[PDB]
């Protein structure tokens, strides 16, 4: 062919997988080839909606918008077609609700964001009434606004229209997986997965199935709530339209739970902890339901094949958000910084914003700041942020250590920092795994999809392939470490009581 | 007129030659190794170059010079020249906490009280001086030949100023000293040796009026000696409540001719003219303006009065600035600084105010404890916002600068009565999450 005579081109290379992160700041789309390295990555921050102090709220068009950008983006980083993707797997901020017309697709309200706290109220007279039992009995959850129901609830009470149309069969209730779904494959395909059901306060998570007597507590009709599934099932086949061709979705997990596949986390005893706005811990517990008494949640980590495998989970609001507070709020300003810090002072920061999560669950706490000092700086106060990841986080894996009888592995983007790190192993006086691929959750979700496509192996197989980039290894003087701890302590009774 | 004026601060000495003649300041380093320290040098230096470089903006246009100081701060030195053993250890130092307590717990403390006025706590010079000479290597084996001049500021200043020649206290400074008996106005053997502190060491207690030596390119006379806080009182025409807004913060009442205080108060000395000894009730906060200071100096987020308006009125942020302890009324040396209610939102503006509004908060805790047992100056009270936030907080009103004295202004509460519920309440809150153990 004339002339093709001394034309170069690349061909192929097979296997691809696209994972979707619709990740509560910001979403992202990664391309992984057929050797699960990273192709071609896509990243858009979305607004962040507060109508008032506590209340948390997200543009799902917005939201929307950004899938798709974020998509087209990673295929043309990638050197490929959308043709050339063998399936896609979505993961997603959990609990997050969305409730959208099921005709038009339209949604009634912006998304009620996880971190939203404004059915507090409504969570106190359910506890009153003597509900909290069932919902965790059932659940493994709490009668936190954290979870979806309640927000459920008030759209359903608060925006005109919406209890009747619900009633009438006409309205979706999803997590954000159930939104992307639906929306991917053009209004076709209405699911969700085990691990986002969990997390709703809906859900059996013995029974794996919407709960007769929650849904009637919370007075959500079952006709709103979508099928759900294993995190690898059919999920339906992209809408030709969006990306020019029709791909199937294979891969659905909340969030935490995808990371806690990408980081091989498949055994009893096995735990990881993302850090991100916030940090979550989730412990590995097998085919057993542990039922906490150390303030933690009980949730799955996943259903494979109809067989669920459950964990414990340990959920910090505020972690990467302190540090964001930091530079966008005081503008006081990380490690680098942090490192600055003089020894002889003696600062604590606990983030308590909008209250507490685990082991705490304390709704009416607020932020504090210990120990300062007439020279305290900026310096310090990046310190007492990353100090204050490191405390909590410790805080849940003693929790976790009182529930359950082996090295802790961790991800999101703030663990590239060798000194937060090397600081965390100190104070948890054990071991830190860091992998070579941060993007832990996009993989799980790749991982699911592409294992169920056939261009990727197995459990066992994907298990043994995790690649460690570093364990750190705790080298802190002891007494000084008893120092730190004793601080903290005092820090959080401060902050806790009456 | 013509006398000398010598406000030696805690940051800076100030100058006045005084209507006025001399204003000239030159600040020195707040060494802080854990505690709070000054270096005596560089104060002997200071003080010697704020009143070169406020007189030229004669030697013999004065007749007489007057001294004021920062009270309780200790130095040791010696006799035969006047050698600093070691550093200024500051009235903001809490060093001596435990040494306080080990006192307390055999039993010392009422003692110490009744005849003191004070209480056992870091704040004042007795302790700070038991801790000169244990923790200096031999100091005592040189303190007890009289190798050693135990002193406060005043004295220190006094000395130095007439060449060694004079070695004096007056009544006021001497109140603060926790070795003083302030109603029989001496030494007490039994509070100097319980301290182990060898009356050599200790300078003649004169009177506020009174003939403290020759200077050294003048022969002038040192006739006026009280503390800056004292001396606060007596510039404010309360001869008869005065609040001082520096970088800490003092409030005494008269008391007349001893009000052995019931809430946690100070039983000190006003002013002591040709013997006659009037006292006043003390309340002391040891950081105010310097949390503002702080701010911009060691967060360095401000670049105080505008700002602490345009915060955001939804934030309930409060500051406890117990940067090194806490004085009056709490007298807890191991508080420390704390702040709280914090948000996303918290900026720069929510500090500010929370600092600002701190000074007005502890203010108030102080004339409840007073209005209980029984007006201001000072740089930092410039600002209108801050005298009216204090007015509409102390819900009482303010004036801001013999009938000779004059008036600016008087203030008054342009504040809702809840509003003012809501803002005590979060103060009283954040104080008691900063005490508790
Ligand atoms: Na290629």
């Amino acid at each position: 062919d004339l002339g093709t005579e001394n034309l170069y081109f690349q061909s192929m290379m097979g296997g691809y997988i696209l994972a979707i992160d619709q990740g509560t700041t910001s979403t992202r789309a990664i391309v992984f080839d057929g050797n699960q390295k990273i192709a071609g990555v896509g990243q858009k921050e979305f607004k962040q909606h507060f109508p008032k102090s506590g209340w948390v709220e997200h543009d799902p068009e917005e939201i929307w918008q950004t899938v798709v950008s974020t998509v087209k983006e990673a295929i043309e980083k990638s050197g490929i077609t959308a043709n050339d993707i063998a399936a896609i797997g979505i993961t997603n901020q959990r609990e997050t609700v969305v409730v959208w017309d099921r005709e038009t697709g339209k949604p009634i309200h912006n998304a009620i964001v996880w971190q939203d706290r404004r059915t507090a109220a409504f969570c106190d007279k359910l506890k009153k009434k003597g509900l909290e039992k069932t919902f965790v009995k059932k659940t493994g959850l709490l009668l936190d606004p954290y979870f979806s129901g309640t927000k459920l609830n008030w759209l359903l009470s608060n925006v005109k229209g919406a209890q009747v149309r619900a009633a009438k069969g006409e309205l979706c209730f999803g997590t954000i997986d159930t939104f992307l779904i639906w929306r991917l494959t053009g209004g076709e395909c209405f699911c969700t997965d085990a691990t986002n059901a969990s997390r709703t306060l809906l859900y059996n998570i013995a029974e794996n199935a919407w709960d007769d007597e929650l849904t009637e507590v919370l007075r959500v009709p079952k006709e709103m709530l979508p099928e759900v599934k294993d995190c690898a099932a059919d999920f339906g086949v992209t809408d030709p339209s969006l990306f020019g061709a029709a791909i199937p979705i294979l891969g659905v997990a909340g969030d935490q739970q995808a990371a806690t596949i990408g980081q091989a986390c498949f055994k009893p005893g096995m735990l990881k902890s993302t850090y991100g706005t916030g940090c979550f811990a989730l412990l590995n517990t097998g085919k057993d339901m542990v039922r906490s008494k150390n303030r933690l949640l009980t949730t799955i980590a996943y259903r494979l094949d109809g067989e669920t495998t459950y964990a414990l989970e340990g959920s910090i609001f505020v972690a990467g958000a302190a540090v964001q507070w930091l530079r966008d709020g005081l503008k006081v300003i990380t490690g680098s910084l942090a490192e600055s810090a003089d020894p002889s002072q003696e600062v604590y920061l606990v983030p308590a914003f909008t209250g507490l999560g685990a082991p705490h669950w304390d709704p009416d706490a607020r932020g504090a700041i210990f120990g300062m000092t007439r020279n305290t700086g900026p310096a310090e106060f990046a310190r007492a942020a990353l100090e204050a990841v490191c405390y909590q986080t410790r805080d849940l894996l003693e929790a976790m250590h009182k529930d359950w009888r082996t090295v802790l592995r961790v991800d999101g983007g703030m663990v590239a920092s060798d000194w937060t790190m090397q600081r965390l192993s100190d104070l948890l006086d054990a071991p830190v795994d860091r992998p070579v691929i941060l993007e832990t959750t996009a993989l799980g979700v790749a991982w699911l999809a592409g294992s169920r496509a056939g261009v990727w192996p197995n459990q066992e197989a994907f298990a043994k392939s995790w690649a460690r980039d570093r364990r750190f290894e705790p080298h802190m003087d002891e007494a000084t470490r008893k120092v730190k701890l004793k601080g903290w302590r005092s820090a959080v009774k401060r902050t806790l009581i009456a």
